[PDB]
């Protein structure tokens, strides 16, 4: 069929800093689409400290594609390679997450439709170390309202929630609740999302704790030659000053290359 390829890159940071750089690849044809990708994290200010990288290979089949229903299937692979600084006991760790997740879009109305994902996770190698539980299901699903062409809203309820197999570890077990909420406009080669997260619940062995609020916007532009960028901010808090665990900045930058063949 006909060949669809992507490469592109992306730089973001965190604070209340982290940079994260990354790289990425996919190519498809007819219901298969296979993608790699690498990415980085640690201190802006690399004094230094604790780092890892994520590279990544994921694999995509679509088993049905039509207006009334479409669903598909995504497995992947993940290392997760520490390397700690300053931290009795270990200096490296390698951890690896599997991943199956369905997904699915079917139509309620001409202007309505309930879409989602969700996803089954094991950890494995080295989870003492990094604190992770070995088990996890996340899941984000809801509907979309569509205006017209330019113009959706897609409000979505959000879980996450960490298990561990070995029933005598509680090691990284947690659960969140949001409800998601975003209006992409598009507007000719502009694109424009702004976003919001409401925590509903969370817990945690690290307790986070009651309500968190993420707002965001993402920016996109393209170029109609196969190229475009992309820019996204985010602000996220619990209640600010005394509140527990208050304010949080994100900012990122994309760049796409798109190409095809056959
Ligand atoms: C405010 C907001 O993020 N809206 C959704 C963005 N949709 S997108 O264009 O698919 C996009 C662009 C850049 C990053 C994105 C992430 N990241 C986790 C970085 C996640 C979903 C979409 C997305
Ligand atoms: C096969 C042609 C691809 C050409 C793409 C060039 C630039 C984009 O890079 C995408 C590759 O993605 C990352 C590959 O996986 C990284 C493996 O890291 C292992 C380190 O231990
Ligand atoms: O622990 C050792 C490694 O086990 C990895 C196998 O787990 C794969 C999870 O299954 C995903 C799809 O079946
Ligand atoms: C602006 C987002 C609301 C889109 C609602 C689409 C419903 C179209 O079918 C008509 C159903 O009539 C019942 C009204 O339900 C409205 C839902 O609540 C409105 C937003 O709070
Ligand atoms: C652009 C349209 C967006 C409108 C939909 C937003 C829906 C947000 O709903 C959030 C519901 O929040 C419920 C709060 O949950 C905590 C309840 O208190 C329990 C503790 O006793």
């Amino acid at each position: 069929n006909d060949w669809h390829f992507n490469i592109g890159a992306m730089y973001e940071i965190e604070n209340v800093g982290l940079a994260e750089p990354s790289v990425y690849f996919n190519a498809a044809n007819g219901p298969w689409r296979i993608a790699l990708a690498y990415y980085q994290e640690g201190p802006v200010d690399y004094k230094r400290g604790t780092w890892f990288d994520r590279p990544e290979l994921e694999v995509h089949y679509q088993f049905l594609e039509n207006d009334d229903f479409s669903f598909g299937l995504t497995g992947g692979f993940r290392n997760y390679g520490y390397h700690y600084v300053d931290e009795p006991g270990k200096d490296t760790a390698n951890m690896q997450r599997w991943k199956i997740a369905p997904d699915w879009d079917v139509k309620l109305t001409d202007d309505l439709r309930f879409n989602g994902w969700l996803s089954m996770y094991k950890f494995a190698n080295d989870l003492n170390t990094t604190g992770y539980a070995d088990t996890r299901v996340e899941t984000e699903t809801g509907l979309q309202y569509t205006f017209n062409e330019t113009v959706a809203l897609r409000v979505n309820y959000y879980l996450e929630r960490g298990f561990n197999m070995d029933d005598s570890r509680n090691n990284g077990e947690f659960s969140t609740q949001e409800i998601r909420a975003y209006l992409p406009l598009t507007l000719g080669n502009h694109s424009v999302t702004p976003c919001t997260r409401i925590g509903l619940d969370r817990w945690s062995n690290w307790d986070e704790g009651h309500d968190f609020n993420r707002v965001g916007l993402f920016y996109g532009y393209d170029f109609q030659n196969g190229l475009s960028v992309s820019l996204e901010y985010a602000f996220e808090w619990q209640d600010h000053d005394e509140g527990d665990s208050d304010k949080f900045h994100y900012a990122g930058v994309g760049v796409n290359y798109s190409f095809h063949h056959h």
